[PDB]
């Protein structure tokens, strides 16, 4: 039990999977903000919430990340060969 970060349903939190595995983590042997449970991966992972119930898109939701945490974040095919 995480957090008010909550998920509908399994499709919110498919919704989730997109979300955090769509970022970019700049190191090869991270598996993006999703299950990574960095300290800042869920710093980031809160926008991701926030932004599904504000009413982002998908790539919105993503660029939210980028264009304010796109220090850390960035929007990109991940380590996925």
């Amino acid at each position: 039990t995480i957090d008010v970060l909550q998920f509908k349903d399994e499709a919110q939190e498919q919704q989730f999977r997109q979300l955090t595995e769509e970022l970019r983590c700049p190191k090869c042997q991270n598996n993006s903000i999703a299950d990574s449970n960095s300290m800042i991966a869920t710093d980031l992972r809160q926008k991701v919430y926030e932004l599904m119930q504000e009413g982002k898109s998908k790539k919105e939701i993503v660029d939210y990340m980028v264009a304010r945490y796109g220090n850390f974040v960035t929007y990109d095919p991940p380590l996925t060969p």
